[PDB]
């Protein structure tokens, strides 16, 4: 029953990127699902979600830590303000080449979903579906305010310690690269609308009713501007992290979506 | 405001909490379920049937709490289930008295300026009395197998039940849920409804003072009450009323088809806000 996983390292100009790939005994498709983590996430913080999704879809599930994150090599300079737009040419491009994905389905959580939208855009010929979970389509006060609140909790050593478990001493970099980009004045009028207009595969928009960072503005923005068909599911009673809060619900909707492709 | 880092450990949802409410004649057990995110501060108060109690509500109070994202309060009427025993037999006015007895103490102890009332069997009857007595506070009302009139089918099934609860294996089932108070509960059921003062009792004067919206649920095969009953409830409500006859269900839908009941009740409650589909603006 339970799905296996293999680790596999991927080379990049700037350093080594970690990937984990789950499988089941029998696959229904060779086309895999690639997961893009959030601003403070990593394979380890995807917890049981990749196995559960692999079991339900009988598809390969590839999770990867962006360079400077999680299990991947440390990055010594601060991140560029272009890091969302840059992701289909950086860590993802490495993986896409390394694993020679002629075909893939992209799934991304939070700012990972923004990068997933970009990957569907850039790999228009290979991306066959997109899932976004709590993904930001526009900047808005609610997002800025939640990042501020969350930034404060971390100056308690116990809470920052929590970040060091999953990122090691790359934590300080991860925490600042979250805040320093999103609260930057250049990011004030930021919007995903140009990238969304380049997505042509079907799109599944998942967003928790009680998202602590993203209002109705976000799932609506995403479904508005897609060029391909786009189904939304507001999840009742769920916050910013649906794959942890309601893992079985998330896996259910994403299985349904992929079957329908 | 949390982060992904905070969700490496997950503890279950929804949670409940016990609370005792004092009355002049003794102590009233209550149990309030709750979710982390609430849609509204208005709670849904449950009223149990003639032989029921919080325990006999089983998992329904939590299922409903999850689906409504509201607080759900169940309470055991004085003399029942987990509450203090009553030595006196209930007054023939026990239905009419409820908005002023146990429910009163609860309403006060929790300072309930707003509630939604849900009742099962005779509890539905008292929920109707609560809806009209607390006309300002009661935003919604649900009845499940409630009686609008007394009827030959009701009288019959109680009477067969009175024979059947003489079997020790039967009466023991009642003892598991009320302990030593089982006899008072059983006699309080039979001696009121079979009394001549109940032969022509009607919920109609009470229903005509219910102004909030009302959802009337009733099993197609309800062992105790004909379809006279849901029609009486939906017809004499002063506020709007909607009926769901549940196919293949008897006198206990919340235990017979919990998800179905939870679905209709939660949808009904959400539709109470004007501006939503199902309540005009």
């Amino acid at each position: 029953p339970e799905p296996i996983f293999q680790d596999r390292w991927v080379a990049t100009p700037r350093g080594r990127v970690f990937t984990r790939t789950w499988e089941t005994s029998h696959l229904r498709s060779d086309v895999p699902i690639v997961l893009l983590h959030d601003s403070l996430g990593c394979v380890d913080l995807w917890r049981s979600f990749p196995a559960a999704l692999c079991a339900a879809t009988q598809r390969r599930v590839i999770a990867y830590d962006r360079l400077g994150f999680g299990r991947s090599d440390a990055c010594l300079t601060p991140p560029l303000l272009s890091f969302i737009d840059d992701e289909p040419s950086t860590s993802f491009a490495a993986l896409q080449s390394a694993f020679q994905l002629t075909h893939f389905i992209a799934l991304g959580h939070s700012v990972g979903g923004c990068m997933a939208v970009h990957c569907a855009g850039q790999y228009v010929e290979q991306c066959q579906g997109l899932i976004t979970i709590a993904a930001q389509a526009v900047n808005e006060p609610r997002t800025q305010q939640g990042i501020e609140e969350a930034r404060a909790a971390f100056q308690m050593p116990e809470q920052f310690a929590k970040l060091e478990k999953y990122h090691g001493n790359k934590a300080r970099w991860v925490l600042n690269g979250w805040i320093d980009t999103w609260l930057h004045p250049a990011f004030e009028h930021w919007s995903l609308t140009p990238a969304l207009q380049h997505v042509h595969c079907p799109t599944l928009v998942l967003h928790g009713e009680n998202d602590e960072y993203g209002s109705h503005r976000q799932p609506e923005g995403i479904a508005r501007h897609t060029r391909g068909p786009a189904h939304t599911e507001i999840l009742p009673g769920v916050g910013h992290v649906p794959h942890r809060e309601v893992e079985a619900v998330v896996v259910h909707y994403v299985s349904e979506f992929i079957e329908r492709l």
